[PDB]
């Protein structure tokens, strides 16, 4: 199932080595063999256009095994074999110019250009596309191939012979975008300068560092999403304008145009926080950005997050107050058939709103219903307007349904409404833990409780729900032939599981009676449940929750700053303008244009 | 709100760059432009006194962007432009001599001194004052500016031209005080020697290392408060007088005048322990001081701290003894209206002191009242005599009120006095934890209990008082329609919070009855409270109290020595002389003057 692509790849690469061993022409191109390559091309031609296992000529082989002399003898006998690409599906459109560039063969690339090779050869195969299957993402063009391998010789050689500097691949990446997607980040900085040096701006469109992809990303914005910090410090030096320097002081000044959210729908700060990478959050510490989100939060962002956290805390007190005064008449019927098993003595009211203390509650209930529709008007026209659904969004909409269920369940006088009022008194209060991110020291406590549930408890609840089902289905059998008035823990099977879950966690004690003879098999089975499940499997979980606290408190300040960017972006697109002005100091009154700058000085030495 | 100071700073620094771009004269001073600076000053003058955005001439710009030749052409056309300072509020009083010194421009400072520049220019701006807003604290004078940048050339150059070595800024700091407030501490040691070398003592007042500030600190005492250890080892070598050396032995001898508390109101040991810095306690390990407070404590300081801890331990036993024998007659009235809810059967006496076993208690009560006025006579005329109130002071005055409340509450025969007797039996005993600092190994256990309450429990009680209010207001609703004779934990709402606080910490068990049918929603809600709140949020707090024990026991001996200095200073000003003599061996009988020395020998090699 969807794994034969790596199986057919390995059969095709072995099919290449079979046809390279059958033909005497092509076996005389692996190891050069100029004595026989003369003699084979002397016979008549012996089929100079022999296609191998993957669409290849005899000149592709001599360029691939780095045979300079075997191609010089071949090109003098080749009428047009520089022109033909490979005609495969795996390696499609790869001319012989591509192969001679990647191997840094400087003498062969001078040869193929001399016989008029096309430098715009679209190598549109499937072994060159951006994929986790392919270990290389070089591009499509020989200028793109020469840039990724860090060869400063062929790059000068191809531009002189007319290579296009603005060519794009299938993913729309210009030749400066692929250099950001390379592992050797230091060598990609020099190639970023050398390729942009061949940009004579002749009233063409945007000058090669602003050309977007099919997604819309510039090379600056692509270096932010991909977590490329070395190609971010180097690309920022075009944008800072250093003012006066005064001994050790240096009053630099950053441009801040593609970083801050303009009238354009996206910004750099929105792309960093919503991407699926982890190294992209490392770029949120650099000197243009760290002084931006800590200036956008100290002013304009903390007072709008505490006013939004004091209305909600005076809302969920208004909901708790109008819910512990719920109606509750004294009874209707007699004590039903179970003798003393059924203790319940209220059976809440039907439809009486008299007695004016209930009219005070009616004002306190309509606030909690209006307050639960406004949640469904700023959350439901977000997901059903953007489509994708990527987690306190889902704990504030679930609260918003459980109030709206209770309204429908009361107007029709349905009976049991203590169940929607128990998913709203605990989902409603435990969302005040969301507002513990405007405080730095209370911030990543919400991170630890996520990584202890979904990372250390969902991985060890499957080895605890097996021991608990093992010993509760053994405790039930032992106390199945007993009298469940004394020692009545395990009286039926749904209670045997709940009263073994509690004995696991050591919250209830552990049963004994001392006035009766407990069955013999209980004293052995419980003395093996106190060992395998109380001190040895519970105290393995508490140790797993003691190095998830450690590896989060070790990076306390980095997890908080990613909670401030994600809050400020959420609070900027919803809360409108004239209450949230642009950050920084504008141009247009200091002779700088329509750009929004942000200066900062730092003592260096 | 009080953040426009950094906003008006950034607009003013951009207003400088606008007026530097409008004037052809001043734009010909950034990049020197000697072709046009000749042509502009040839026209007529074209306003040689043009003030820019911040009070500046055209010569300030040529000194700020390090333009030597643009000022040489300008000063020959400048009639008096060396004289005028900046006339701003930000950069006020800064002449052009200040700017040429900071940039280490040696050729320009020779020029401005040749045209008779004043070297006593009070640069009394607001961008030079000591503040966390300003990244530099250089001073006011060009001799003060040359000392901070570590230039040994201009410092010789200014003293030859008559710079005052004893000048003071607005904060009273002489030129040796600012060198202690510099980050490069190694380079500030050489400048301390070179500036003090120009001190020919000519029957002037105290020789430049004893001149106080407006606070009263000498440069030696300022190096103690500011935590500057490198400027403390270097400044101590003036004070030690080395005696005989005998192979590896070396019997050095320290001066100990500005360290130990003289008749002067302050000492070095009082300033270290009462300042708001943390690096100031690092200086309390150096060789003059560490052998002082460990000689002031082994004798004279431990026997006066254990006699003061055995009177108090025989006082709080006298208070416990006279409080569990409190009067308690057998009743007055009947069992009041609640059936068996009100179990109480004493209702303490009014005013009977007969039956001579009560006359023994009266002697035991007057000791506990006299003992609680003496606390209010050595503590209340301290805070209301010094004004500022900066924490076992507040747990010994709170004990002193709760005894004095109980005296007033008994003489008027008021009813409920079990509440002031319960803030005095627990505040009174838990102050014997104060006297666990005369013991080295019991010492910083009092530090750990502070940093676990005010540092790890006041930060995580706000994420626990939300879950506890969430589940107690859900447990109350479920057991609101029940019979609270069986399973009567949550019978009213103040008890639902207390019986969920206890279920959180796992001190009471967890309710069950097994003879009745508990409601269905309880078995789900409690099985989610045992997970989110017993093993996952409690065992996150216990891990937070396991790396606060670690980071205090790692520095066990440093926290104890700061508890001995703070005890010895407190016990020296209250307990008078003739019971606490001066430490060290005096002069005046060995030909050394009126100084109090302390010798120590150490094997070196
Ligand atoms: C409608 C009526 C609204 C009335 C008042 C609303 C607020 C008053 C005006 C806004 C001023 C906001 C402000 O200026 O600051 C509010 C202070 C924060 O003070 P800070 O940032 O300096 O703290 C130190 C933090 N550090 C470590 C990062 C340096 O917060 C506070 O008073 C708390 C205010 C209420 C917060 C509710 C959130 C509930 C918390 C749950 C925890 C779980
Ligand atoms: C980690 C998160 C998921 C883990 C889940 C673990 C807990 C399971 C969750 C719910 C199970 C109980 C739900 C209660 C509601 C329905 C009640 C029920 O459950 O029906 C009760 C029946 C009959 O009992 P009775 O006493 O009324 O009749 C007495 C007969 N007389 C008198 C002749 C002796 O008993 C039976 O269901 C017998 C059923 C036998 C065992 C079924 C358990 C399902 C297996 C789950 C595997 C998951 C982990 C694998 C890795
Ligand atoms: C009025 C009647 C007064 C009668 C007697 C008072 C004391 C007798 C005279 C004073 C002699 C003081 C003395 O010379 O030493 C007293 C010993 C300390 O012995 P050390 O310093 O050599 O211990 C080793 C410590 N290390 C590790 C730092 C080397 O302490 C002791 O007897 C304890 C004496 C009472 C201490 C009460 C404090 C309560 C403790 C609470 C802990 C929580
Ligand atoms: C971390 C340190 C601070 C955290 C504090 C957390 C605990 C709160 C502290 C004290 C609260 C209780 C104090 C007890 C004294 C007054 C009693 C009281 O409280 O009055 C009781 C009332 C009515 O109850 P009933 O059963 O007698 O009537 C039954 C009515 N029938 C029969 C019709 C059902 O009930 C009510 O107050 C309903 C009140 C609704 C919830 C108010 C809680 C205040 C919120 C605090 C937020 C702090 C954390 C935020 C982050
Ligand atoms: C009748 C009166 C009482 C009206 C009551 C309205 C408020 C109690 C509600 C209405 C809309 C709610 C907001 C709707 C959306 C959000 C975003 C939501 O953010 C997330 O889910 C996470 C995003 C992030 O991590 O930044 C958190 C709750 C919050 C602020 C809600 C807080 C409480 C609000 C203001
Ligand atoms: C921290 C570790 C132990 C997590 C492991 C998860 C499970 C082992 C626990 C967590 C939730 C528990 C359940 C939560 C609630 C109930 C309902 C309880 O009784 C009922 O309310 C249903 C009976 C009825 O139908 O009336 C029976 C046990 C059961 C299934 C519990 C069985 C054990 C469960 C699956
Ligand atoms: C009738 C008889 C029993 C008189 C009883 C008097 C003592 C029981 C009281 C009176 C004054 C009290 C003292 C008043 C002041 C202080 C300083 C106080 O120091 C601090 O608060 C912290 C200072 C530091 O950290 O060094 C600690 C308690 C102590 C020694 C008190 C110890 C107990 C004393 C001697
Ligand atoms: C009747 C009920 C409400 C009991 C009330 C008890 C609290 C009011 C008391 C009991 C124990 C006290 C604590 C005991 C010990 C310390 C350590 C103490 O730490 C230091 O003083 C260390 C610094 C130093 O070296 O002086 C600070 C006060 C504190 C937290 C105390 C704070 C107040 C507490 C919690
Ligand atoms: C270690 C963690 C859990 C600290 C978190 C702090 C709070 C969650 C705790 C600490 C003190 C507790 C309070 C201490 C004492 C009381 C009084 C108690 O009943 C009373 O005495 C008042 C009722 C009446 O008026 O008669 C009700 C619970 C309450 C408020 C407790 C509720 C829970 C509190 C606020
Ligand atoms: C009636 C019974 C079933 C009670 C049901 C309780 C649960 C449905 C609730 C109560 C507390 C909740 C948790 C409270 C806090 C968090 C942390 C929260 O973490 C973050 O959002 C961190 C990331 C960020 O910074 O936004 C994720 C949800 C989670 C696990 C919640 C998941 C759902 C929980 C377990
Ligand atoms: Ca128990």
């Amino acid at each position: 199932r969807r794994e034969s692509w790596a199986q057919s790849r390995d059969e095709q690469n072995l099919l290449q080595q079979k046809r390279i061993w059958e033909s005497p022409l092509l076996l005389a191109a692996k190891d050069n063999d100029v004595q026989a390559l003369n003699k084979l091309l002397k016979y008549e031609d012996c089929k100079v256009h022999q296609r191998g296992a993957m669409g290849e000529t005899a000149l592709h082989i001599a360029a691939l095994y780095d045979n300079l002399e075997a191609a010089m003898v071949l090109m003098e006998a080749a009428p047009e074999l520089v022109f033909e690409p490979m005609t495969s599906e795996l390696y499609e459109g790869q001319t012989a110019l591509h192969i001679a560039v990647v191997n840094q063969n400087m003498n062969l690339v001078r040869a193929l250009l001399a016989r008029r090779a096309s430098v715009s050869a679209r190598a549109t195969g499937t072994a060159f596309r951006r994929s986790p299957c392919n270990l290389i993402y070089f591009g499509e063009h020989p200028l793109s191939f020469a840039a990724c391998v860090n060869s400063e010789e062929i790059v000068r050689l191809l531009i002189e012979h007319g290579a296009d500097i603005r060519a794009q691949d299938s993913l729309g990446n210009t030749v400066l975008h692929i250099l950001i997607l390379q592992p050797n980040k230091t060598f990609a900085c020099q190639m970023y300068n050398l390729l942009l040096s061949y940009d004579r701006h002749g009233d063409h469109l945007q000058p090669l560092d602003l050309v977007p992809n099919h997604q819309g990303l510039t090379p600056f914005k692509l270096a932010g999403v991909e977590g490329n910090t070395v190609m971010f410090q180097h690309l920022m030096q075009k944008r800072k304008h250093t003012q006066w320097t005064y001994g050790p002081l240096t009053s630099t000044l950053y441009d801040l145009t593609e970083i801050d959210s303009s009238g354009d729908e996206q910004s750099l700060l929105e792309l960093i926080i919503t991407t699926k990478k982890r190294e992209a959050r490392q770029i949120l510490d650099q000197t243009p950005v760290k002084e931006l989100v800590s200036l956008k939060w100290k002013r304009y962002g903390r007072p709008y997050f505490c006013m939004l956290g004091a209305i909600y805390l005076l809302y969920i007190i208004c909901f708790t107050m109008c819910c512990i005064y719920r109606p509750l008449k004294p009874r209707t019927n007699n004590r039903t058939s179970p003798r003393d098993n059924t203790l319940l003595q209220q059976k809440l009211l039907q439809e009486a709103y008299m007695t004016p203390k209930d009219d005070i509650r009616l004002v306190g209930e309509l606030v909690t219903v209006i307050g639960a529709i406004i949640i469904l008007l700023v959350e439901v026209p977000d997901i059903f307007r953007m489509g994708v659904t990527r987690p306190f969004h889902v704990l504030i909409i679930t609260y918003a349904f459980m109030v709206l269920v209770t309204m429908v369940m009361r107007l029709i006088s349905a009976s049991g409404e203590v169940v929607p009022m128990s998913f709203a008194l605990v989902l409603g209060w435990c969302n005040v833990m969301y507002f513990a991110r405007g405080f730095q020291m209370l911030g990543p406590f919400t991170i630890m409780i996520q990584k202890m549930i979904f990372g250390d408890l969902m991985r060890f609840c499957w080895l605890m729900a097996v021991v608990i089902l093992g010993f509760a289905s053994a405790f039930y059998i032992i106390f199945q032939t007993e009298d469940p008035e004394e020692l009545g823990h395990f009286y039926d099977y749904p209670m045997a599981l709940f009263s073994t879950f509690e004995l696991f966690l050591t919250i209830i004690d552990g049963p004994a009676n001392y006035n009766v003879d407990l069955p013999f098999m209980y004293s052995i089975t419980y003395a093996a449940f106190a060992i395998i499940a109380t001190l040895l499997m519970l105290n393995l979980l508490i140790a797993m929750m003691g190095d998830t606290h450690w590896r989060v408190a070790h990076e306390r300040d980095e997890l908080w700053r990613a909670q401030i960017v994600a809050t400020t972006v959420m609070l900027e697109r919803k809360l409108p303008r004239c209450l949230w002005p642009r950050s920084g100091i504008c141009g247009r009154e200091y002779g700088l244009g329509d750009r929004w700058f942000l200066r900062v000085e730092d003592r260096q030495d």
